[PDB]
């Protein structure tokens, strides 16, 4: 599958293959995302969850969050992909984490987008300054933080203030994806994926991992896509039969737009190729 990658490179046809994908991709209604009452719950007018796979919040008012369940039947793994929370949706974000019983959150964007403008900070920066989400009745505490060269892992305590029940959530933040373009080497992204796997966060004993970036479709899509293709290569008789384009189209049945550029598609192929070589040994 590496020689095919070499053939697409030699051919210069990454854009063509990427457009074949956008063309073939599923189209399902997003009627709930488009209701006038939810406008302010979407970060981007052109990225919405399909009605069929959207995550529903359990509380009473309005069950809408821009988040989709991606359920990969053959790999036996599920992910929830969601946009970076808005100042008004951080309460909803953690309510979803609570309700879906997720153990991990994986973030692939910057909160200070490029050098532009800091986005809503949805976890506490300081141990002594915990956050209380009044609308969803949740308290969130930073317990520890470990800053490595290419990612930061934080341990958070999430408490449901109704029941006083408490859960440890692991937050994995990949911090070195370049502000434009894609990493030239997938080695730190793969190491990050393997750290998240090692943590047990992706175990089917837990709710699905919550994955996000800016719109929850590009960098996020790369994480989910590389993870799933690597699972399938490890699970199939013939690891050889894994077709990344087919796996991505399958993912796109659950959330639109996964993998946002031809360069991200090529990077995803490259990460699966290098991952396989590493997991091959
Ligand atoms: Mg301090």
């Amino acid at each position: 599958m590496e020689k095919e990658f070499e053939q697409i490179d030699k051919s210069g046809s990454w854009a063509a293959i990427y457009q074949d994908i956008r063309h073939e991709a599923s189209d399902f209604p997003c009627r709930v995302a488009k209701l006038p009452k939810n406008k302010n719950r979407n970060r981007y007018r052109d990225v919405s969850p399909f009605d069929h796979s959207r995550i529903k919040l359990h509380q009473e008012d309005n069950d809408y969050i821009n988040a989709s369940l991606i359920k990969m039947e053959e790999a036996q793994r599920s992910y929830i992909l969601t946009q970076g929370p808005l100042p008004n949706t951080c309460g909803h974000f953690w309510e979803m984490v609570w309700e879906q019983k997720s153990r991990g959150v994986v973030m692939l964007n910057r909160v200070m987008e490029k050098g532009s403008l800091k986005w809503a900070q949805y976890w506490p920066q300081k141990e002594e300054k915990e956050m209380i989400f009044e609308d969803t009745n949740l308290k969130l505490t930073l317990i520890s933080e470990d800053i490595k060269s290419y990612y930061t892992v934080r341990q958070l305590e999430l408490e449901n203030l109704t029941t006083q029940e408490t859960r440890e959530i692991l937050h994995f933040h990949y911090t070195t994806w370049p502000d434009f373009g894609v990493p030239e080497s997938p080695a730190s992204f793969l190491n990050f994926l393997f750290k998240v796997r090692e943590s047990g966060s992706l175990s089917p004993e837990h709710g699905p991992v919550v994955v996000h970036c800016s719109a929850g479709i590009g960098r996020s899509g790369t994480f989910c896509l590389a993870d799933t293709c690597l699972l399938l290569m490890d699970k199939r008789k013939d690891p050889s039969s894994v077709d990344i384009k087919k796996v991505l189209l399958e993912m796109r049945k659950f959330r639109m737009g996964l993998i946002q550029t031809a360069d991200q598609l090529r990077f995803s192929y490259l990460a699966v190729i290098e991952g396989a070589k590493f997991i091959m040994g």
